[PDB]
């Protein structure tokens, strides 16, 4: 039926990406990660990788013990029968013609010469301790399947190091994917003299102190034949970090879908761009899901529903966002499956097949799935950030943001409030560096190790660059999300002040215009209805702003059509202009300032419509739970001070819950075509 | 004084880039290229490379004959003394341990196994015949210095092939820089059975036919010891093409400087951005020259001088263009010097030093100067095109082009004329592909030829990508230059129609406004002076366009300040509005149409100010000599039809003369700081 396992691979790509993310989040928060060599998820690797006191613990399946012992015993019995085994009685790699009977000394030597990394002083050349934990977890998962020929006791010791947050120090570079950095795990286990570890609070430990604080009894391990090679001959570091990167990339792809919808909300975009017919007719599932998610947010938007009771299309960053995000999500999802197979693979060599009484030589250490998926994922991250840069740019440009202030300036005086202009330049710098990062790593392969390794994956180098790309995407997402919340509040200010202007224009009209000028009150209010508040509200009665000009234009046009009644000063509309303009100038500025002051005090005449929006949890989280403040030149607070709050919260995973809550009433299908 | 030749290298970088270009152009057009191994310029290589009947001929310096014979004789005498010489009695490259006494068969075999390229059918895998000519010229120049040990007769035969435009067919790929493609020159010379050549009209020739049409007498050459290796062991193909690319890149850099100034002219930019103080204070000579060149054009601009007799700063694509272009010009100039040294180098191995009675083994075949200069030059080409894309985008956007029509639309009805919108999308596609091409080639080095060639330059691959970049820059320059000429004509239309509107508004004012409304004629004309013609001229009396609205606003504001005189209908300014508006509506549309029709017939009321501009030669060349037409929706002609004229002319070098003429009165210094 499925002898090459294509079909079981296809099965994992069914169901929505969002449900996959919901499962990942639930898996991440489980208190125990039980390893049995076969069920490791990127969410479990991400959970173990954290060094933030979540309390997650690792436990080893007792079901693997028998297979582990069988291959360990097999190798030891092979050593005693005098047989010639690669990596056991022979040299390594291109020098495998050398032979020896000192199996123990051979493995000791293996770790010694693989300790060829460089740390220097400080931490710049050190693998992040979170990544080292991920690699430890993943190495255990490989060795547990019973094909590697290493004692279960060593796996238990690595488990204690994880559960006590005692982490060996690994070099950042030195691997083409992972012998050298993995040798620094083995060196801790053998107590090498240069081996160092870091405790939970950051203190450097000797191997002795580390064993002590981890509760590993029995002294340092003396590696038995093949045991050094089983520890080092795998892709655990590259795939470990790729899991951490993919966990965050998946969640950020959902954040990008939702923020594209909040973007549409505050831009007053046409929700038609999410119509299921459009996306159904292209078949791409990423684009169909993306449209449906944004459709869900917009179908529960108080802005859209308000507009319904009262340019045919938007620019690409809004209208084509489902077409744009769709394929990036498919890449991230497909890359995730590839990494999940890699972290559950037997990446080791040779393999001990006790059932056939032999060792199988092969290339499962070749981390191509990591290189390929990380290269492809990094390009997709860059495409997500380029869209986010385009959206941000639209949002802060008054040419394109449908009446929002230039720069999303917040204060009363636009000459002393340039809003997000600095943040916008920084968004360009983020986006540019992201497009550089989008270049591949895996097309830079050198013929290595005396040309024995004449192809090699560069997996971990690629994972490291995708991790950098993810951090930049977080800087962009933070900056965008705070911009969106500012725009939300500006729409709130806009609708309240617009009501005040309309009430004042009407009341002054009903006074000074009684004779036949009564007819033009409807036209004067229409001037207010159609004019952009932020084009004039900082100085509403200024003669050079559009409100006074167009009100006066309305009075003039009514007088010109007023006929012979215009010839009698008693019924002349033109003769009412200066009275009207004086009366409005006398009352409108204070009415506007009062309503604004009432809004700033929490007493708006019209409540903030975000509160009735499916997108409310993200706004509430940013503005109310984190206390991120509305940004104004009338205060000293910088945009960066507020970015910090969201960025630190995003990096602690606190965005996940409000992100998912905005979608929790979605049934996973697009709306009927209406 | 200068024992490492840094100082003589520094000397070549003095004087202006423009004077260097002027010399290059004069050198290109000389009727004879005399090679003596030491004076080859990129302009001579470009001139020889052409297959367009310019009649340029190659002649060999008789002064080199003695050195050539001496090393040829030396090698033959070495062969007869039984001595062991690399490439003469030994195998090649990584297999140099093999030995033989059949020197002739060794060189025959060398050409045979180096004929390892692939052509297929058609021309896609064939080196362009212009590049093959460049490589032939450059190979002669290396061998003429007397260090290679090859007969002068063979150089004379290649000279005949050049002077009769008989060109051997070379494969496009196969070289890491140039044994394989150079072996197809040697194969023609030895009459190999697969060897093919192309005549002047394109007919494929056998080696026999080629020798016949070239007038090479004496039959095919039988290579003597070392002669095959001297033919193939050089960088001639990479450096040959790099010369052709650099010749055009230098001229296009001057076109970019000048077009940046014409851009400023039609944008009504502030010529202050070229002020010498600004650029002097940065020391960069490329930026100082660039500013001074643009300053020269602007100081002789009738637009600027007109504006003088009657926003403080421009956007970056205009204001920072000298800062942007400066370093690209320095890179192109420095790369040119590197290639000129390479095409005059003894790139061969081993070298025969008769003066010391020995062969010198070395690495002069290592084409790093080509790879490095082409990689650096390609990045600079991309930066020039990115600026040109930014400038074009500004020019066709009515938000930023200071009153020019959106899309530079040309016709009477903007709803049926979308101008350069298609060209603008194509400019984005050019710019994007250019930014891709900007990636380096020389960071993709493979350890080659059984790891004997474990570093290699990839020079020719880089030259090929820079050549592609140059072609794209030509597509952008063509499209930009035709856009600039359209804008020039639109400023001509703008000033003529604006005069017509002002005359009509004045004459109707002086009639229907005589009572005290005489005072507002000055304000009404000011409305015309300050309003953008193209914001209303397609329908000048439309009530929704700014002209009628603001004229009416002027009459209303004068009536409001007219006081008690406004209360008597005899002296009421408001009572004059509908008369004025009716009178203007009756006369202005036909006055405008008449003046426009008079302009289209060559009878403008105001001549085209381009005629008094230092930039006039480029406009005259494009619009009048090439017959490139003003683009309008009222005709069937496409922008591409007009692009063709300029692109084909640009590729024939016909842009050079008008380009240089626009600068011919420049003394090479910036203006005094005033
Ligand atoms: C080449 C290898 C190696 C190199 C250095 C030390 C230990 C092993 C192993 N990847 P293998 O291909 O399994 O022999
Ligand atoms: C390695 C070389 C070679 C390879 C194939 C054919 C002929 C020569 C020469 N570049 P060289 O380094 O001069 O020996």
């Amino acid at each position: 039926e499925d002898p090459l396992y294509w079909g079981i691979a296809a099965e994992a790509m069914t169901g929505s990406h969002l449900d996959e993310v919901k499962k990942m989040v639930a898996e991440y928060r489980k208190p125990v990660v039980k390893l049995g060599g076969e069920t490791l998820t990127i969410s479990q690797v991400a959970a173990i990788s954290a060094r933030d006191g979540s309390g997650v613990t690792v436990e080893l399946s007792e079901a693997a013990r028998a297979g582990v012992k069988a291959s360990s015993d097999w190798v030891m019995d092979s050593m005693n029968k005098g047989t010639d085994s690669y990596g056991v009685t022979t040299g390594f790699g291109a020098t495998s013609h050398r032979r020896t009977k000192q199996g123990g000394a051979l493995q000791k030597e293996l770790i010694r010469f693989l300790n060829a990394g460089i740390f220097g002083n400080g931490s710049d050349n050190t693998l992040p301790h979170s990544a080292t934990r991920a690699a430890m977890l993943v190495r255990i998962n490989t060795l547990l399947q019973g094909y590697s020929g290493i004692r279960f006791e060593i796996l238990e010791a690595i488990t204690k190091f994880l559960n006590q947050n005692i982490t060996p120090c690994l070099p950042l570079r030195g691997t083409i994917t992972d012998l050298v950095p993995l040798s620094y795990i083995a060196g801790l286990l053998t107590g090498r003299p240069n081996s160092k570890a870091v405790g939970p609070t950051g203190v450097i430990l000797s191997p002795e102190e580390a064993f002590k604080l981890a509760g590993v009894e029995g002294g340092f391990f003396e590696l038995q034949p093949k045991e050094g090679l089983a520890l080092v001959n795998g892709t655990a570091v590259g795939s470990g970090m790729a899991s951490m990167v993919l966990f965050e990339a998946n969640i950020l792809a959902v954040l990008a879908e939702v923020m594209s919808a909040i973007f549409a909300e505050v831009m007053q975009g046409k929700p038609e761009f999410t119509d299921h017919l459009t996306h159904k007719l292209k078949h791409h599932p990423g684009q169909i899901e993306a449209a449906a998610i944004m459709e869900h947010i917009l179908d529960g938007s108080a802005y859209v529903k308000a507009a319904q009771k009262l340019p045919k299309q938007d620019r690409y960053a809004l209208r084509t966002s489902p077409q744009w995000l769709g394929p990036q999500i498919e890449v991230i999802r497909s890359s995730t499956k590839m990494i999940e197979r890699e972290i559950n693979s037997v990446n080791d060599n040779p393999l001990i097949d006790v059932s056939r009484n032999k060792a199988i030589h092969g290339g499962n250490f070749q981390g191509t799935p990591i290189g390929v998926s990380m290269d492809n994922t990094r390009l997709a991250i860059a495409a997500i950030g380029k869209l986010m840069f385009a959206q941000f740019s639209e949002l802060v440009n008054d040419f394109y943001n449908n009446g929002l202030p230039s720069n999303l300036s917040g204060g009363r005086n636009p000459s002393l409030d340039y809003g997000f202009k600095g943040a916008e330049i920084a968004m360009a710098s983020y986006c540019s560096e992201l497009q550089f990062l989008a270049n591949p790593v895996t097309n830079h392969v050198q013929s290595a190790e005396q040309h024995n390794q004449d192809v090699n994956s560069l997996g971990l180098i690629s994972s490291r660059k995708t991790s950098e790309a993810v951090e930049i995407l977080k800087l962009m997402s933070t900056t965008f999300l705070v911009g969106l919340c500012q725009a939300i509040d500006l729409r709130h200010l806009e609708e309240n002040l617009k009501s005040t202007v309309k009430n004042t224009v009407s009341s002054v009209a009903k006074r000074v215009l009684t004779h036949p000028s009564r007819f033009c009150e409807k036209d004067l209010l229409r001037v207010v209805d159609r004019e952009y508040i932020f084009a004039y509200i900082d100085d509403p009665c200024s003669a050079t702003y559009p409100l006074m000009q167009k009100l006066r234009q309305t009075l003039v046009e009514h007088a010109l059509k007023n006929g012979d009644n215009e010839r009698n000063l008693s019924t002349s509309i033109f003769q009412k202009i200066a009275t009207f303009e004086d009366e409005l100038k006398a009352l409108l500025p204070k009415e506007v300032e009062s309503a604004r002051a009432a809004l700033e005090s929490g007493n708006p005449a019209i409540p903030n419509r975000i509160e009735e929006c499916r997108s409310y949890p993200l706004y509430k989280f940013v503005r109310k739970e984190l206390g991120t403040e509305y940004l104004t030149g009338e205060k000293v607070t910088s945009p960066g001070e507020e970015f910090e709050k969201v960025f630190i919260a995003m990096s602690k995973g606190e965005i996940i819950d409000p992100l998912l809550e905005s979608l929790e009433s979605w049934n996973g299908a697009p709306l009927p075509i209406s």
